[PDB]
């Protein structure tokens, strides 16, 4: 049945009708990343050093914070930029994914144990609305799905994993692939799989970002030392394709650009949606290959291994920091629990 995310993406990219990978753009992005390759933006330390809302500690508490944020890491876009969820934390203002992290830190600082499965297994919809409350008139999208997924995930964590995601990490035996599979097999909300040309393809956006963020919060050490961390792909969402299209690595058909410019909502597993996701994922694989070849050619000996995770982290931050520049090619619009 099931191709892994890397194999899925190659198959999708090779059979794509409406999304194209531009070799010139792949080269362009690789040359941009090469100039930043010595910076904190392309090292595991950047996950903490560049994002104040991320846990400082490499402890069980921090591992469970990553579990809860990645369990809810989906669908933060609003229809207009003037009209969106904002969460204030320690006198700073956050939107999109960061508004979720702000809301989690706000709850923990209030003494609400929102990162404990003993709490979120049975948290009510009322409680979740309060915890995720916006400081604007506009709510976070899909709060009912976030409530249901917290209950589902906390029940499984208590029953199968002693109420801590650190038990799942330890059972993975320093394998990123084993941790990815344990998560997808154990937690239904992580089953990010669909059809393409009658084959079962996988993306595992939330399961792979959970492994990457586990690696990051544990600083690639101890329980978070993953011998096969380079095997994790980019996290196929709506912001990464938008920044690859902006930088010229992805090209869209007229039918697809038409939908994007009008804000026509795509559905999970639509051919065009699967082509955007598969082409983005394969596109980062090619950028990473090109970057490593550029680094080999300059006779460089990087002080750390560059991988698809670190390219994703960089490009997602780039999307966040250059949102104004990217108006002309919108992100694709979808409401689903997978991303």
């Amino acid at each position: 049945g099931l191709l892994n995310p890397r194999e899925s993406s190659k198959f999708i990219a090779e059979n794509s009708r409406d999304v194209f990978i531009d070799s010139g753009g792949v080269r362009r992005v690789a040359e941009l990343l090469l100039a930043k390759a010595a910076g904190p933006e392309l090292r595991v330390e950047g996950w903490k050093a560049l994002h104040e809302l991320n846990p400082r500690a490499a402890d069980e508490a921090a591992v469970n914070w990553v579990f809860v944020t990645d369990t809810l890491n989906f669908s933060f876009w609003s229809e207009q930029d003037e009209h969106k969820c904002v969460v204030r934390y320690r006198g700073k203002t956050y939107s999109g994914y960061w508004s979720l992290c702000a809301a989690v830190n706000r709850a923990l600082d209030e003494g609400i144990p929102i990162t404990s499965a003993s709490y979120y297994a049975t948290v009510t919809l009322d409680q979740v609305r309060n915890i995720l409350r916006s400081d604007t008139d506009v709510s976070m999208p899909l709060v009912e799905e976030r409530h249901r997924i917290l209950n589902e995930t906390g029940k499984i964590l208590l029953e199968k994993f002693g109420g801590s995601f650190l038990n799942c990490v330890r059972e993975s035996e320093n394998s990123a692939q084993k941790l990815m599979h344990l998560v997808v097999e154990s937690f239904p909300s992580y089953r990010d799989v669909t059809l393409f040309e009658g084959k079962r393809v996988s993306f595992y956006k939330r399961a792979q970002i959970l492994v990457a963020d586990t690696w990051s919060v544990l600083e690639g050490k101890g329980d978070g030392c993953f011998k096969d961390i380079s095997s994790i792909t980019m996290f196929a969402d709506y912001r990464l394709p938008q920044v690859l299209a902006h930088l010229g690595a992805l090209k869209y058909s007229d039918d697809l650009l038409k939908k994007l410019l009008k804000g026509e909502m795509l559905s999970y597993g639509d051919r065009q949606e699967v082509e955007i996701r598969g082409c983005s994922l394969w596109c980062v694989e090619l950028i990473r290959d090109c970057l490593l070849e550029l680094i080999e050619q300059k006779g460089e000996k990087p002080n750390g291994e560059i991988n698809s995770i670190l390219l994703d982290y960089y490009l997602w931050d780039y999307a966040h920091d250059h949102r104004e520049d990217m108006k002309g090619i919108p992100f694709h619009r979808i409401r689903c629990i997978y991303y």
